């Protein structure tokens, strides 16, 4: 059974892409066959895994449009994950998708052609709530929200949760919000903890554990950040294998 995880948050700079790549690497180390999907036209994930987006002959853009088969667009990574990459062409997608029926289901249709080739698909959503993020949420079974806890600024969480609810009502009833993954956690004071407690208090959003400390990127070594990503990846594995609920930062 292929697990599809979307990593989404319309707020920019909260470590979505670092989280996709680092969870992907951790799961690959544990033996899972991993596909990463870059849905950001700026191509941060693609660049971070060693592919110049501007030089890709095709990308996920042609795949979403149905003009190129998904397998033909896949590229390799040094750590063994497979990548469905993106480049700036993808910014034109919604102009072309809006003119077509079922624009929300383009990525879902593409992944259906790859089912059984991968144990886990992780989708890197751009900092927006438009057609590309909707495609990510519509194709996924689970979603996590990387949530920065350097500052108290979280006015966008409400609209993000509304977006999840809308997707569950219209395009993907089975989507499960696993919760928020704390990122950019600062160990110098209790401020980051207090930020996370504030979010857990005010929003119907599980805050998951462990936080990823502040040290796009790919944390795969013996650092505290890599250690935390591997611990979180283990939690995902247990949840998918035994139904174990994801551990929470605060109950
Ligand atoms: N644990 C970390 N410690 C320090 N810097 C980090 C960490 N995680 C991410 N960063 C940096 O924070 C910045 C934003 O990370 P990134 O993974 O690109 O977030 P993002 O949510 O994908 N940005 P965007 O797609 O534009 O919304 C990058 O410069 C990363 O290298
Ligand atoms: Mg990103």
């Amino acid at each position: 059974v292929t697990r599809v995880l979307a990593v989404a948050n319309q707020k920019g700079g909260v470590a979505k892409t670092t989280t996709v790549a680092s969870i992907g690497a951790a799961l690959t180390e544990q033996g899972r066959r991993v596909l990463l999907v870059d849905l950001d036209p700026q191509g941060c994930l693609t660049f971070s895994l060693g592919h110049d987006p501007d030089k890709l002959p095709v990308s996920v853009h042609e795949v979403l449009l149905g003009d190129v088969e998904p397998s033909a667009a896949l590229v390799r990574t040094d750590e063994g994950m497979t990548l469905l990459p993106a480049n700036i062409d993808l910014a034109g997608a919604e102009a072309m998708l809006l003119m077509r029926a079922g624009r929300e289901y383009a990525l879902k249709r593409a992944l259906a052609k790859l089912d059984g080739d991968f144990d886990v698909v992780i989708i890197d959503c751009p900092p927006s709530l438009g057609v590309l993020t909707l495609n990510g949420l519509t194709a996924a079974h689970d979603v996590i929200v990387p949530l920065q806890c350097e500052t108290l600024a979280h006015r966008g969480v409400g609209q993000f949760l509304r977006t999840i609810s809308d997707v569950q009502q219209i395009t993907n009833p089975d989507l499960k919000l696993l919760g928020a993954l704390p990122t950019l956690y600062d160990s110098r004071t209790t401020h980051s903890r207090d930020v996370l407690l504030d979010v857990a208090d005010r929003y119907e959003l599980p805050v998951l554990a462990p936080p990823i400390p502040r040290t796009s990127v790919l944390a795969g070594r013996k650092s505290k950040g890599a250690i935390a990503y591997r611990e979180f990846a283990d939690a995902l594995l247990r949840h998918w294998k035994s139904g174990r609920k994801m551990p929470t930062f605060t109950p």
